[PDB]
């Protein structure tokens, strides 16, 4: 037998930095969730017992701590990019390191109609994140995505004129509810290195920003014929407001409200257009997919 | 041996409803989780396997559903306190209802500025919830909370002069992070009935809103002794501003940030003063309890 | 206002202890997750910022560690009694303490037949579980339970005979899937203190393996008349078999699986005495509660 | 903008069925989570609104409860099979189904010492899993795997030699606690259709069984010199087993527990030699992978 692939780091890494500007006493806080895998000549350390080789998942767990010290840690590409290049850099024997950061919202607090200094609330579990893969002599490759953001609309999503066959119960509509937890990722060009990253620094908080700008008015405006044809419209728009982007991915579940027939209780009426309460369902869900990239 | 306590039901029942102004088109959703349990002479289900004393949990379902069709869910103080009247008056050996329900935020969207007549976000898990104990003969028992609304302050929170004795480990601080998840209870005098209870409806939303709006305010202002002292001041205010509230419970986390000691790497400072990147700590987790009321 | 009730502690505390047999090699762990909270003259922190009265959080995490250190922590009645009699008697101001521990499993591995003397498996999510509350000059109360055994039979459970009026949907039965996540919790007398609770050392273990077989072995050979039925006799057999149990208590879901009517496609026939394939509901659930004390 | 790549169908389909001897009495039972995803010629669905190439996500569902109720669900290698090629030869247009399938356990109850003909109790979270990928005119591949195995061992891990630099603060170690959760994954040659699967059906069954043992008895049984060599030889093992495994895949995290120092108080020994209680750390945990294929 032989090693065929093998990567190895620290998961789940908690770190918190702040920022505190001395002239306004205005205070910034980040909190991330970072996890490093590197990989290399390290074959063996499984197959012969050669601990030599291994940069202890405890120095990697240092070296997160280090480097958030001293670096910025926003935007997240940019630190993704930094940590990733430090293993490769510093250890000649390690390759490629691979770098996911989960940043969790922090958001100013407003008091009295004004922003708060220091203090800062949760509002909601919606994640920004970055996968950045640093491989020796191959750049920098980053996908950066939304996650946990989740709608619902109570109208204007339409489901009809799909095949029909005798596994099919499903009646058609033109008038149900649609919610779903959205999962967006774009994926950047190559970079050839830290320079070219830093020189795109401003564009990392505007894509995001657009993303989820397009996402939201898309979902709320769309007449939507089915999850699939609105999620193109999403990925059709960020691809036009971002020449550096190459493909987008949604995976999106279509969380089911059903309705609730009453009539069978002294004739009430609450299916088709007389619907008011309806039972979210917990599973199943469906799950669509796509990959959308140029021409 | 003896039944001592018996309560049975429907837990876990997921409600939607929609209300629809056909005037201005606007849309409004509601989303909860209710559980009814029910108490009365049913012992005999228990020791002799009399189950026609039993309303089935299955029916206890059905009567959720069927009473949001014909009611308001909103406040949900008053939808609970007609859900668990109605298992008393229907049913002559039931003699107590305990509702609990849990509102899930959808909040509307703004696109472009404006308020969109049918989209919705779900900003943040936090949870507006009632408890609602309907006792033949003796009214209705409502207690209102709020949940899972999480805030962090990078500053203004001290603790120091605790009791050091041969356990103690902890230095004394003038400068800390302090996080928490709040959970806030408010429990109103009792009501006679469901007459009662509707005379009173307007002041459920205006103290939900004020009990929220008491604690950010004090969270981000007071200069924190510690989180007793600081809790003490919210509960304090909100007894204050709505004399139909009897005691103000708050069950308060304190979710840890750790220093980290850098300075054995090139002598690398980010203790004290010089503290910028922190560990969360997932556990263990102080746990802060008070229950005030009147004197 | 007025301080009505406080309690503060830390939560979440894991620990491990390893017992190591020098005699015959064999290694034995235990793992637990350890609440304590503490009350007493406390009022003074939370309403004039008086730390001088609290005992540190952090402090007591370290009397816990402290306190595993140097007594058995098996059985956790007795460990809980230990820790919370500490606090009671070292600190003249605080005259309650409150003790939660949660034991996890750690199953030793049997290797080709044979035990092996350090090597251990996680059998189940199933927890035993302590609640030790220790009031100065009223001894100590312990509540002991298992919580997280989860059970199916897949026929000899009945549900039929219940009442009917308009509400009623459901269809009597007399052959169902029943399925249940067992929480039982039976109640000590009163110990004077720690010497009692020494003295009925071995009663613990025992009465917990009785617990658990009694469970096990009336929910597999009742033919079941409902939840409540089966719930109250093994209850009464756990009373029977322990005189120093005041009561016990069961609150069980009932966990649904619905028969799928399959008849509109090519007329097969899934339900009744032909069903097989069955659809677990995740949401609503039966809960069912009842508390059996002694004549 | 192009769809480059594209899939959609449904998840978390929560499925049951129960085998019933007659001659016996004795009943067995299966229960599963089903995900399906189809791929084919779907993109204007997503293009053009073009619903006309969708099955519903709906009849998906449907389809999964049919084929469990006309074809045995295990081993879940020949299930998830037989449902894949349906997709593929039913629909013209759909060329790939991609069906995974997570078993759940219910094992036989012994009650007195016999097993129970209708009784089962879920021992552990552990998890049976099938990957299978049905690509028209490109046969079959299947990935199985075991999940959610929970280990520790409180001796015979060793972990020293590692590199040391300015980033390192790890003390090496000649004897730890190493615990883990295994997620273990061999991957079958690529079978040609249907007939080829069922004709190996008998090896998947005692390949699981295979796996399981050998990572088991491995974990106990090694003086583990790190994650990556112990992991190494259980790959190792289970390929030399079974000729038509061609990779075997580990994911193993490393659950630290840390000593504690309890030095401060009173000079108590609590590490080294004299390490009996250690603090469960919840985060960060190492993350160790590995590949292993044929020479
Ligand atoms: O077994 C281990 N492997 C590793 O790579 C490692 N790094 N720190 N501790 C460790 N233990
Ligand atoms: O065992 C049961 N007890 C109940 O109270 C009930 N209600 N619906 N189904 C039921 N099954
Ligand atoms: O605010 C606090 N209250 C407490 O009781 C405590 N104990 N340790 N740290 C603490 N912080
Ligand atoms: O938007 C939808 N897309 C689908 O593929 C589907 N299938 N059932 N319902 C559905 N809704
Ligand atoms: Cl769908
Ligand atoms: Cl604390
Ligand atoms: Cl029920
Ligand atoms: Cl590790
Ligand atoms: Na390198
Ligand atoms: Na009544
Ligand atoms: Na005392
Ligand atoms: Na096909």
């Amino acid at each position: 037998s032989a090693v065929k692939a093998a990567r190895y780091g620290k998961d789940n890494v908690r770190v918190y930095k702040v920022h505190k500007d001395e002239k306004t006493g205005v205070q910034t806080v980040y909190e991330m969730t970072v996890c490093v895998l590197l990989e290399g000549e390290i074959e063996t350390s499984y197959t012969k017992a050669d601990n030599s080789v291994i940069v202890a998942t405890d120095s990697i767990k240092n070296t997160i701590y280090i480097t958030a010290k001293q670096n910025p840690v926003t935007p997240p590409e940019l630190f993704g990019s930094i940590l990733g290049t430090h293993f490769i850099e510093k250890y000649n024997h390690i390759h490629a390191a691979h770098v996911n950061i989960v940043c969790h919202r922090w958001t100013r607090m407003d008091i009295d109609g004004k922003p708060h200094p220091h203090s800062f609330i949760r509002d909601s579990e919606e994640k920004r994140n970055v996968q950045v893969d640093v491989v020796e002599g191959k750049g920098i490759d980053i996908k950066s995505s939304l996650s946990g953001l989740t709608v619902l609309k109570s109208t204007n999503s339409q489901f009809w004129g799909f095949l029909r066959d005798e596994y099919t119960t499903l009646k058609e509509t033109w008038d149900r509810i649609l919610s779903t937890d959205v999962d967006a990722t774009w994926q950047w060009k190559n970079f050839s290195g830290l320079q070219e990253v830093r020189s795109h620094v401003p564009k990392f908080d505007a894509t995001w920003a657009t993303a989820r700008e397009v996402t939201l008015k898309t979902f709320a405006e769309d007449n939507s014929a089915s999850v699939q044809a609105t999620m193109y419209k999403m990925a059709e728009q960020i691809l036009a407001r971002q020449q550096l982007i190459e493909t987008v991915e949604y995976s999106l579940p279509n969380k089911h409200y059903f309705e609730i027939d009453l009539s069978w209780h002294k004739g009430l009426q609450n299916t088709g257009k007389n619907a008011e309460v309806f039972a979210p369902q917990s599973d199943p869900n469906g799950l669509i997919k796509c990959t959308v990239g140029r021409s």
